[PDB]
């Protein structure tokens, strides 16, 4: 089976920016966040089980997840968050394996937010790349996007590994704080060459 | 298919879950047997095989790319940590693939055949009702030995891992006692539940 790099980092680290640079160089990319979105979209795989556990209040009239209603719940109620992840996480794993099985590139990258926090994701990957950046930058980036309160964002951050812990568990690191896109590309270029070599040797 | 009605069918090892399941399927219920999914995902190219290989090593991967079930069985019965690490891979994948199979089901309701049902908060939440196929432990022991060729001690170890008979029965919504019952006798109970399940399914829609 195909050589796999886990790409992780805290929320707001710019994982997608870096992931997209690897995809442009030929890496196959599996983004677990995108899968999570897909499976809760209209006719998404997770929807029958979500309806079963949470009921029709969380199913919009197009058949998709009512994301605002779910967001309000899971941020107020840790049992709820846990019940939700118990549905979506297994599906993410399966879809991840499906896509990896079909991947055509010389190696595959799994973009996974809670990677170093997971015995299973660490075991699954051949290497771990951490896209690192300071917490105040992470918060600024998330607030630019979907504007959670600093409160949802700080809650999400509190559930993540510490910065120091994630960095100590990396095999590779890219710091994406004030880096320009040109600067990130220099770093991805070299890692891409090294990843081609690791993959040819396995 | 919207608002799928789902029955969880369970019972201890040797209770004859498969006999009852097959009766439902002959009446038009869609069956999703999680044991078959377990086998599927440990076949060549099966979804569990990379994690199995990343975690246990290629000695547990047969020539065709499938799980070496003989080697794996030796390990997991002798080492409880090893069993838990296997299941940490297969169990989420089984639960996931169950959804995919259930989505394609064409019958009026789905029955999930699940050994470790009442033991699982996930499965309980997932099912509209739980059906327990029940019998004495003595009957379980005998059947499992005489037909699967398990050693007594493997059965008892499975029996020791699984919920008690009493706890299983107390968590049931429906019960079929399958001890000395003939096929015809089981079919009578099944015909009645099937009608009731059709009505539940129709209401849920
Ligand atoms: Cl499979």
């Amino acid at each position: 089976h195909m050589y796999a790099i886990g790409l992780t980092g805290g929320i707001g680290s710019g994982k997608t920016t870096v992931a997209d640079l690897f995809a442009a160089r030929g890496a196959s990319l599996v983004d677990t966040d995108l899968i999570a979105h897909r499976i809760t979209a209209p006719a998404g795989l997770a929807m029958p089980a979500i309806e079963q556990t949470f009921g029709p209040a969380f199913v919009a009239a197009d058949g998709s997840l009512d994301r605002a209603r779910m967001r309000a719940l899971i941020f107020s109620d840790e049992d709820a968050r846990r019940r939700l992840e118990a549905i979506t996480h297994p599906l993410i794993r399966a879809e991840t394996e499906r896509e990896a099985r079909d991947a055509q590139g010389p190696y595959v990258i799994f973009v996974v937010p809670l990677l170093v926090e997971s015995r299973n994701w660490k075991a699954r990957c051949d290497r771990v790349l951490v896209v690192d950046c300071p917490v105040d930058t992470q918060i600024a980036r998330v607030m630019q996007r979907n504007g959670f309160t600093r409160e949802q964002v700080e809650a999400i951050i509190a559930r993540q590994a510490t910065r120091e812990a994630r960095l100590a568990a990396a095999d590779d690191v890219i710091v994406n704080d004030a880096a320009t896109p040109d600067a990130l590309a220099v770093q991805v270029d070299a890692l891409h060459q090294r990843y081609l070599a690791f993959a040819a040797a396995k």
